[PDB]
């Protein structure tokens, strides 16, 4: 069985809209019990809450089945997944550095969107944009996602 966490800041803008994105393609494509996938924050700004309600209007409007509850990475989570790819450089920079606290990194770290054909790089924060902002997101999710199961480097 095969497994990717994605990681933001805060697991409640950009990650949890990743993993619902990629559940939904290993799912259409019958190979949802040969993945694990979750979704988790460096940061422990906001543990235990839902994603942001403009990510959930839209998955809601492209009709892409969310639920998660906001959770930090931990140290275990280095240990368990194949791959951990976030969103940004500074969440790169602070997974790099928790990974290296730890004795057994399995992970592969790296941006989401090293896997755009577009070359899309960053996923940017959109909590302090608009629902416009969320669609970049959701989008950059899609092509990225697609072609990190096509083919994970």
């Amino acid at each position: 069985t095969k497994s990717v966490l994605f990681v933001c800041l805060g697991n409640i803008c950009r990650s949890p809209i990743a993993e619902a994105v990629f559940r939904k393609l290993v799912t259409d494509q019958n190979i949802s019990e040969n993945w694990r996938v979750d979704s988790a924050a460096t940061s422990g700004y906001e543990i235990g809450n839902p994603p942001d309600y403009r990510g959930q209007s839209c998955m809601k409007r492209h009709g892409i089945p969310m639920s998660h509850v906001a959770r930090q990475i931990t140290k275990e989570d280095f240990a368990t997944f194949d791959y951990i790819l976030c969103m940004d450089e500074s969440n790169l920079r602070d997974l790099n550095r928790k990974s290296n606290q730890v004795k057994t990194c399995k992970a592969k770290i790296e941006l989401l969107g090293s896997y755009d054909p577009q070359k899309q790089l960053i996923i940017e924060d959109p909590y302090y944009g608009n629902d416009s902002d969320f669609e970049t997101v959701y989008q950059q999710c899609v092509r990225c996602c697609r072609a990190f199961l096509e083919k994970a480097h």
